[PDB]
């Protein structure tokens, strides 16, 4: 019983846009750009969520059939023609929406008339301006240039934006998973630097020549320079031998053992769990957890997290980029039941084949083709049948089975 | 209802998330500019608190939100709001419990021990060089003398294969990395936190011997599935009774007293285990019961849906011979 | 997944900005034709594919099988479009008491 | 027992630096003298690859983390509590050798049922 | 197309290699002495850098090559060249990223 929602939405208007500065956004880019282990992990997250590609469905697609280019298309054919490389676009935007608070972009046209593409924009360059009810009312852009920076503002009418990570419903601006975990990322990089410096100093033994008799005559720097010239590791070789009086000692600083492997495993456990990845993604493993119900739980959790991200992206991409394209550039109904779906990255087709052998007798040939990720049968009569199309072909004659 | 709540899977994960973190999930019912139902719209649960009558029923809702200055405050008549409580002290408890506040002491303990380990690794995880200068019971060495020694032995400019030449009265001692079992402290912390949050140990990237196998495995995963089932049923009943039914009264031509059920899927099903079951005892299940267990649409024709033998077997009996 | 992402990124781009210009400039065909380049998966197991074909070949056309199995499609479109094996169809030129 | 373990880990689970100053049987060092040494060796501002340069009359000793089997105390406590509440040991995220197998398993799960 | 690109398996490995190492693979389209298409001919990616317009599109190519003396410089209108980018910062990025330059610090750490 409300038109305007009567409940307020915690807008930090005293923070102009959101409390995200362009410097925070550009620091997300700094982490992404830098390479090394943390960037590679967040790339693995993007590839799991979005790298397996996509399929478009329309519920009741057949009834949409219309002469477009003087020839028949259903809305699924038209959308597949409109978004020809959607697998790349989904991986790009899905990547951006995991790193940054949002993926964002514009809708483009050919020089007159038709739709060109949904064109992304560099998310570190753009920040939204929100109304008192939390809706984005304008977009503010800052970009590097011939001087330092140039600034731009856009009416939020021909832009579109996708948020995966958000604080709650009502949150139309979202959260960077990187900024959220910045402290843990800093801890990882600091411990890595500490290990590299510790290996340099302590991972290798070092020669210590001591000269002169204890409680004897003192040895000065110019005296040690000549000894250094004799024992120089630069010009020593593996099978050098030394001849000395009694008052020269070749001591060694041993390589002082410390468990940097365990520190690395700990750092990687901290970082992977903070980024919501399984430990295994960091090239690190744990006992027992590779087996049985312990394995099944963590891989179930990973697939649930992926499913949640995929559905959140898919709904939003349809509702605020595909449907507007169907209004503006298309002869079809924009209220049609379009679904984008993004493939499960961790399917086993052998497990699916095992399932179809056990219970194919309860699935139509179209349901089988869908599970098996194949085109549906050519004739609807066989598509809708429960027994195999090969069995129905075998029943064109056949005998003594 | 499927047309009214098109993205219910997202709404269930949002509200179910909120109702586990906070004492309640809470929101309002919205309409299009004239007439029809828009959506059930959540509200930020940290911004809202209920006012209870003497019988514990929520009679009003009180909202505080950050604004252009500090905060603005609002009050709402609890008629067009709705709220779901998963965690509660008892029946009669209409306001519920935050599982986070309930366990705040254990969360603090976890974070403190984590910080203590990080600081201990920084100080004790790595060996440190200790150069001692001068002879024991000999001439004293002052700070300005040690500055020159420091310049020679500086770890900043040292490299892996540096060698040192000295008189007898310079000693390059070392602080060893002093061994402590931070791994065991992490396993203990994680065991404490996961068990406090009612998750299995395995969720924390930590594992236990024997507990991964046999009846010891079966019990803990049964306990997890029972806890999930309890939460899911508690949420589902409540979502139907105080958001779906009100929508069916106010915006729908149907009877609101109809036997609606929301059900939420089991996250830890094995479809291979279900398929094994269907092979063993399919001969006692109707084709609709099989389609339900197997999570498929029911057969197109009620006559085959209600049959006990397979739809493929019935199709095969359109002719067929000498099997 | 990383290989698939690189391969698709290269393939799309190679078609769009070197193959299509060649089809405009030096070819009697339509450059707007639905060309795809695809790059083979380096880590296929043909035994795993053969296992799949044994389990669910009864739901695949002979062309779909030939595609998965990385073979030329059958010579006759009628058998290519059939679901049951080409050897099974040849065996039905006569054949009895199976 | 849980509170006792948490306090014991805090005090004894982590090694602690003990800097000793002055020569044994030599000149005494007073609090204001130790304040300046504390400023040099402060664990708050130290980092992993800090190095120290000293005269002979400064010793950087350590309180090693003194090993105690808190895991076995936890397993004992959990065995006590679960058995007192009539739950199997397995409910407490703790396990036992042999008891996960054969007739030994079958008995305890029969008792629970 | 199979007749036009007879050794595409080698071209794909060469360009795909270049586009992983360098920010781009890059090359030209070549013809027979009169009429027909010869080949898509690669170019040495370390010798070429693009010039981008205000909208980030490559508007010209700039080439520096070793010669009889030191170096000679060349510039090309970006109309008959073509270029493939695998690694890029985002969409709009038409110049790409070298995975080697990106990881130079980690490579130096390995070698040291
Ligand atoms: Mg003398
Ligand atoms: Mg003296
Ligand atoms: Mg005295």
């Amino acid at each position: 019983a409300s038109s305007t929602p009567q409940t307020n939405v915690d807008s930090m208007g005293g923070g102009n846009g959101q409390d995200l500065t362009f410097e925070d956004l550009r620091d997300i880019k700094d982490v992404r750009d830098s390479g090394g282990q943390v960037a590679q992990l967040m790339d693995y997250k993007a590839l799991l969520n979005f790298g397996e590609g996509c399929e478009i469905h329309v519920e009741g697609d057949d009834e949409t059939k219309q002469l477009v280019d003087g020839e028949p298309m259903t809305l699924s054919e038209w959308l597949e023609d409109a978004f020809p490389h959607l697998d790349l676009l989904v991986l790009d935007l899905g990547g951006d929406a995991l790193w940054y608070p949002y993926a964002v972009g514009e809708i483009q046209e050919t020089i007159t008339g038709e739709f060109k593409e949904a064109l992304p924009a560099e998310p570190w360059t753009l920040m939204p301006e929100s109304d008192a009810q939390g809706k984005v009312q304008a977009w503010h852009q800052r970009t590097k240039t011939h001087g330092g920076y140039q600034t731009q503002t856009l009416p939020a009418d021909d832009l579109w934006h996708i948020v995966i990570n958000k604080a709650s419903a009502r949150d139309e601006v979202g959260i960077s998973e990187v900024l959220r975990n910045k402290d843990e990322i800093q801890a990882f990089k600091q411990n890595e630097a500490a290990i590299n410096q510790a290996i340099e100093l302590h991972g290798f033994p070092q020669r210590h020549v001591k000269v002169g008799k204890e409680d004897g005559a003192p040895v000065r720097d110019n005296d040690l320079r000549r000894v250094r010239t004799i024992f120089d590791p630069r010009t020593t070789d593996a099978n050098t031998a030394y001849f000395t009086g009694q008052d020269v000692d070749v001591e060694t600083l041993e390589a002082h053992n410390f468990d940097y492997s365990a520190i690395h495993e700990m750092d990687m456990r901290n970082l992977t769990t903070a980024l919501g990845l399984p430990l295994e993604a960091g090239n690190v493993g744990a006992d027992g957890l590779g087996s049985g119900k312990p394995a099944e739980l963590r891989f179930a959790l990973l697939k649930l997290a992926i499913k949640a991200n995929q559905r959140s992206f898919s709904v939003q991409f349809v509702e605020r980029v595909m449907r507007p394209v169907v209004r503006d550039y298309s002869p079809f109904d924009h209220e049609a039941d379009i679904r984008l779906e993004i493939n499960d990255p961790l399917e086993d087709i052998g497990e699916v084949a095992d399932l179809i052998q056990q219970v194919g007798d309860y699935m139509t040939n179209e349901q089988v083709a869908e599970k098996l990720d194949l085109p549906a049968p050519e004739d609807d009569e066989v598509a809708d049948s429960y027994r195999s199309p090969a069995d129905m072909e075998k029943d064109e004659a056949g005998v003594q089975d």
